[PDB]
């Protein structure tokens, strides 16, 4: 079966524009990122400050921002959790959903920054909203039934040994909440003709989950046949950015090959799982293998690879531009 939305290839002009980076753009991204490069364990003041920063940043851009807050039992007793959901146009029937987690792992060996996991993804989502604001606010006026939604999940990480009960606290909560929140096409703005809408989950047209980004030379694969048409757009955009010479490489005549034109057989548990179980199409932008620094005290700012981050930002900007026809 074909993708429900006809995917119009990005015009050359728009590809080039979205693949342009400046000293002020790098500076802007890095300033955003600084806010996330702090320990932010569930229950901590810094976690609260990060949550408030996400909310303020998106409210300042005139997005609708909701906090899905709840208390949940954990192996460390009751803990507070708050997912942050920002929606550009709440009324639009369908959402392109970009997501990541904003909590950091409580590491027994010491203070853990989780720079790739997932400070960089968090910053990338805010950077997209900021850098594309003009075009997004214009798109919102079209009445086309599509919008952008950003979800910053809380409580992705386990408190002790990962288990079905000790992990994915925010995403399990939100998926259940949205599944139980009934709605219909008649109550929504401009749903696609062949749409089956019974609850809020059904409005998530695709969820693109970013995780463990910021290390050098990530390798992505298509994890879900259901979203192959969307994944292939990422492959194509990356190829075109390379053709245009807009990727940062250590030497001339090299190309990035982050999005492998293949699928892989690998099972990764992450925030997409509760949504996948409710039929939400998933694109999982997570490297395989994981960064070498994964869950070590070395997952810090200096182990990030800035040229890679810049290249990913270009791919993501171009992807959002293509999907929303910005
Ligand atoms: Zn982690």
């Amino acid at each position: 079966l074909k993708w429900p939305r006809d995917l119009r290839p990005l015009a050359h002009h728009d590809l080039l524009y979205m693949g342009q980076i400046s000293e002020e753009d790098r500076g802007d991204f890095n300033a955003t990122l600084r806010n996330f490069l702090v320990p932010r364990v569930v229950g901590s003041q810094k976690h609260r400050e990060v949550r408030e920063f996400i909310v303020r940043s998106l409210k300042d851009l005139d997005w609708d921002v909701e906090e899905d807050c709840f208390d949940g039992q954990t192996p460390h007793g009751i803990k507070p959790f708050c997912n942050v959901i920002a929606t550009l146009n709440p009324s639009a029937c369908h959402r392109l959903v970009l997501a990541c987690h904003y909590d950091s792992l409580l590491h027994k060996e010491g203070t853990f920054i989780g720079a790739t996991d997932s400070a960089v993804p968090c910053a990338q989502l805010l950077y997209l909203a900021r850098s594309l604001n003009g075009k997004l606010q214009n798109q919102k006026t079209r009445g086309d039934g599509l919008t952008l939604q950003l979800v910053f999940f809380d409580g992705e990480e386990a408190f002790e040994r990962w288990s079905s009960h000790d992990s994915l606290y925010g995403s399990r909560h939100l998926a259940q909440k949205w599944h139980e929140d009934r709605t219909s096409a008649e109550r929504l703005e401009s749903c696609l003709e062949r749409s089956e809408i019974a609850n809020q989950i059904d409005r998530m047209e695709v969820m693109v989950l970013l995780d463990l980004l910021g290390a050098e030379n990530p390798r992505f694969y298509s994890y879900f046949g259901e979203t192959q048409p969307v994944y292939r757009r990422l492959v194509n955009i990356e190829s075109r950015l390379n053709d245009a010479g807009l990727m940062e490489l250590p030497r001339r005549r090299r190309r990035t090959n982050y999005f492998s034109n293949s699928s892989t057989v690998g099972f990764i548990e992450d925030d997409h799982i509760p949504f996948l179980k409710r039929s939400v199409p998933i694109v999982h932008i997570i490297p395989s293998p994981f960064p070498d620094v994964w869950h070590t005290l070395d997952d810090n700012e200096q182990n990030l690879h800035h040229p890679t981050i810049s290249n990913l930002n270009k791919i993501f900007k171009a992807f959002v531009s293509e999907y929303l026809q910005l």
